[PDB]
């Protein structure tokens, strides 16, 4: 028996559904930052995001990596800035879930802190939370202090300085914490760190996942030691 004294959460596609639509809006936006900055075409705009998020993790990280020095606040505000937020549905199954659970619970997520804080209003989770790494949190030095591009490379989830960081900041025990993520590298890169894992968004579990369900509040029923109450761990 291992016991769970924390459950730290991604937040895009996995405190809400894929089905809200944010994912495309995302990348169209995303898209259009291209076109905007370098006179892309649409079809190029799109190859690049594809590429630099398949290599780096964000389109972002990707262009500062490839010597663009693009704030990090530019980029949120157009690429987050514009989403439709009033298209995240408010869950109140999910915030009942999160109130009646005892253990620490933790965002962790490769947005800004001001995306974060919109979504987790329209969910109506903003407070249900104890800690937030975010971007920022991640990337202190990309604020204020000038820098090259290539000084301080963005430092992302599944990096795992990103997980490290989200460890440290958040000061917990691998050992007795859950990681629930949407991203299949994301989940591989927790295992490797020592965390459980639970995959969000689909039924079937990946090699490094330990759980897998379609929308997070299943984890009510599909993780029952969750509810556990004893304190330290022990054999049977
Ligand atoms: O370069 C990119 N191409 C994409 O298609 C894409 N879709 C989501 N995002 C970014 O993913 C992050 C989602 O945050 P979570 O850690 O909370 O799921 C946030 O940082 C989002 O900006 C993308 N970045
Ligand atoms: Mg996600």
């Amino acid at each position: 028996f291992s016991p769970i004294n924390c459950l730290i959460f991604a937040l895009d596609d996995t405190l809400y559904p894929l089905k809200t639509g944010i994912a495309p809006a995302v990348k169209k936006n995303i898209d259009d930052f291209l076109v905007e900055k370098f006179g892309f075409s649409e079809s190029k705009a799109s190859s690049l995001r594809v590429e630099l998020f398949k290599t780096y993790g964000s389109t972002l990280a990707g262009l500062r990596a490839l010597g663009h020095d693009v704030h990090p606040d530019e980029y949120h505000s157009f690429v987050h800035g514009r989403l439709p937020y009033g298209s995240i549905e408010p869950n109140n199954k999910l915030r009942n879930l999160l109130n009646k659970i005892k253990q620490r619970k933790i965002i962790f997520t490769n947005s800004d802190k001001n995306h974060a804080v919109k979504v987790l209003k329209k969910l109506g989770l903003e407070d249900c939370f104890e800690e937030m790494i975010c971007f920022e949190t991640m990337n202190p030095n990309l604020f204020g202090s000038t820098t090259r591009p290539d000084e301080y490379p963005v430092v992302l989830k599944p990096s795992l300085t990103a997980m490290d960081i989200c460890i440290r900041v958040a000061n917990v025990d691998p050992r007795r914490t859950v990681f629930l993520d949407d991203n299949i590298h994301n989940i591989t890169a927790g295992k490797s760190v020592g965390l459980r894992t639970i995959l969000v968004g689909r039924a079937e579990k990946t090699k490094d996942a330990d759980y897998a369900v379609e929308t997070v509040t299943e984890i009510a029923t599909a993780v029952p030691e969750i509810w556990a109450t004893a304190t330290a761990t022990g054999g049977f």
